[PDB]
């Protein structure tokens, strides 16, 4: 027992506005405190990026990549009103679309419950993770509308001599639309790696939801490239980990969500999971109380932050003196859920056990009354919320360091 | 003082098994005992459409486009077990999509509240009532796997033998798949008429869901359709009604559905209607505490049934001495929503008012504790369940006709 010590090291993005300021607290206040890790800083303040014409963007996906890990601080992504904002040479990329390109992988959503904060579905008591597939299908679409009236064809024409093959969908006499959509096995199968390793990586079952009674072809396509990677490189090792695999009917499975008591990852194509995570957010609690981890395909690397942005509107009281009560959590369990990838990767199981206490402590803060104005609010309605009813962002990270210290002391020699 | 009556006719299709059983003792019971109408008869039973071909179904379904308002009693759908039972004739068609073919219009399903049977969703007071488009796009779509390289292209080809639009969807390096899919504007249209009417003959106001955020063309059609037709021949009669239109991204609506009280008709796309009600059907408690009404686009012709099937499995147990308590109020609520839309297009108040003294007086038995197995399980748990907690079917159904007895009394000296 001293400071902790990990072989490996963390990635860590910077980010802005009232995030970077908490992300400060919790650093100095949480982390360093009782851990002793190597980390590798990249500054993605809206500032640096521009500076440096987005290219540490590049370089802490890249390291992320090099080291396995990185927790990343909410970031601005660029529109017209930031260009004449911060003064930008041009309206730079998102940082977590040029992130995410380069790593590859798939998010996936997990929120965080305390007994007392409760979710608006009264069967919830464990998380329900969905992992979005967000490769194109209508994402990636070919539409117009039909003015005339004319015939719809679709055609695939192979690369090497072979004959067309065309279908004939449907006739307009009045308007209407038309659309077409694709899909890659490649991209596919990366998903469904993505979805088994955080399934196993978790100690989850897994379900895929589909249609794949209504589009035969496309859909059953989905259900058997995820059939084949759990016979042949996950299906044993679930069995001994006690989960499994089961492909679902979407119908089946929005269904499942509303009964069940959670606990499982659920693998949404990319619609299904845009719309579907909407409304699992909600049921869950306040935005400040998720966390959003990108895995790669072959399970060994991981970008962790919170599920929510840079909360500008937070951010424009803290810059006029005003206190704020933004909630901190997301942001903190971004870097217990970072730090454990690391200490699992690294075999480092006092590292591990910090992150677990950490957590641990943050959801006993909670469940004895100490939290931040959103979480009240959750608890005793939009109104009956005075200002003694919560505690600020920084008391309530105190007030968490506090009950840090009483657990983190332990087997002293 | 003797029995109300109405001027106008109500077509009535009987249907077979559990729900042919129950459907007999409501009306015997409930409804004939205070109402003479006009009553045109179809028998849907198995038997009778294997019988005359399925003729009856289509005589049905015209009757009621003629005369304005059916209620409808669950039928069974022909599988190839289903023909060995009663006699094989041919695969015959269901009759709800030959009746749902023949009528146009859209669905809508209506859940039954009360107070002491909890939803699964704490915010939800009132109900939300899903409308699902029912043509076209992922149901009516061509798909197929890609399994060479080439090209995925669409193109258009003008009737008249003008110039053809090609599109340029994908180059498959490796395999994949691909879809494509159509609406009409005809049936868009169709759609968004039925919508504005139900909504207006209920004083709920009225949402879209699209995402038009990505189909700009594709959904932006569905929102381009309502919008022009609520600006031109809606938006008065809403606003005088105290409701509204509002079209909504399909995230935020889930979303809304989640945090919203209710109170609001929900029109939605094939798929998402699909999929949601499902999600709804869940939450809101039992099967049978919901109903299904068809209504066509000119707001005058209305189809009403129960939301479930026919109850197989109790039918089976059905009368082997074995017992039943098969929850009989949306087979109730199914004549009192006909009723009522057979009163409103007469200016029948004294009908009006019987078919909400009968859907209060089931709400009151049911809030009292009378209620049958499905909604006792509801209220704490298949463990707790003994039969000193619930009654059964003709018992239900005798407890609503007492309490029945002593409303409509209320006509004093
Ligand atoms: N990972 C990312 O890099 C990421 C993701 C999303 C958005 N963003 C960026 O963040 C900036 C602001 O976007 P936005 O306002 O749309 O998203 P946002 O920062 O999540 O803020 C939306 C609202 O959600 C509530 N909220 C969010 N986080 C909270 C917390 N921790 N505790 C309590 N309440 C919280 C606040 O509502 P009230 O003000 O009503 O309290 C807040 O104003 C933009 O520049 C956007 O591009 C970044
Ligand atoms: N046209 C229609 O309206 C319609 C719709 C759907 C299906 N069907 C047809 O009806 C037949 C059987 O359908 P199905 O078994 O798929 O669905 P179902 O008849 O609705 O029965 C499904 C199960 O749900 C429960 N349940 C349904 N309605 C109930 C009620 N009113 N009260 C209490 N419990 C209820 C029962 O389980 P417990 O006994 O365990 O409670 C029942 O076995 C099939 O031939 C099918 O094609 C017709
Ligand atoms: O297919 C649908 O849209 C509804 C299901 C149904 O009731 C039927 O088709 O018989
Ligand atoms: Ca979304
Ligand atoms: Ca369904």
């Amino acid at each position: 027992s001293n400071k902790i010590s990990a072989t490996g090291v963390l990635v860590e993005l910077d980010g802005d506005e009232m995030t970077r300021v908490i992300w400060k607290k919790i650093k100095e206040t949480l982390i360093f405190p009782f851990v002793n890790v190597p980390i590798e800083y990249y500054d993605l303040s809206m500032e640096n990026r521009d500076k440096t014409e987005d290219r540490v963007t590049v370089e802490a996906a890249y390291a992320i990549k090099k080291h396995g890990v990185g927790v990343k601080c909410a970031t601005i992504t660029p529109d017209e009103a930031r260009v004449k904002e911060f003064n930008l040479k041009k309206m730079w990329r998102s940082p977590n679309g040029t992130i995410r390109t380069i790593l590859g992988g798939t998010v996936f959503r997990e929120p965080i419950i305390c007994s007392n904060v409760p979710r608006l579905v009264t069967t919830w008591k464990k998380p329900v993770v969905i992992g979005r597939h967000a490769f194109g299908d209508q994402y990636s679409a070919t539409d117009a509308v039909v003015k005339e009236p004319g015939t719809f064809e679709m055609r695939f024409i192979p690369a090497n001599g072979g004959e067309p093959k065309v279908y004939k969908v449907f006739d307009y006499k009045s308007g209407g639309v038309m659309m077409g959509m694709y899909n890659t096995d490649d991209s596919i199968r990366d998903f469904a790696r993505s979805c088994f390793e955080f399934a196993l990586a978790r100690k989850w079952p897994l379900y895929l939801s589909t249609k794949n009674t209504i589009l035969k072809h496309y859909d059953g396509r989905f259900k058997d490239i995820f059939a084949e990677m759990y016979k042949a490189l996950y299906e044993t090792k679930f069995k001994t980990c006690g989960i499994f695999y089961e492909h679902r009917l979407i119908d089946d499975m929005v269904a499942h969500c509303m009964r069940s008591e959670g606990g499982y990852v659920w693998a949404c194509k990319n619609y299904d999971g845009d719309v579907q995570s909407d409304s699992l957010a909600q049921g869950f609690g306040s935005l400040g109380m998720m966390t959003s981890i990108l895995m790669t395909p072959d399970g060994k690397t991981v970008e962790v932050e919170a599920a929510h942005g840079t909360v500008t509107r937070h951010y424009r009281d803290y810059q006029k003196g005003k206190e704020t009560s933004t909630n901190p959590v997301a942001s903190i369990f971004a870097w217990t859920r970072a730090l454990a990838h690391r200490a699992r990767v690294d075999n480092n199981n006092t590292l591990l056990e910090f992150t677990q206490r950490l957590e641990d402590v943050i959801i006993a803060t909670i469940e004895a009354g100490a939290m931040t104005e959103d979480l009240a609010i959750c608890i005793k309605g939009e109104k009956n919320v005075v200002r003694a009813d919560y505690l600020n962002t920084d008391e309530f990270i105190d007030a968490v360091s506090q009950r840090l210290k009483v657990a983190m002391q332990k087997s002293k020699v």
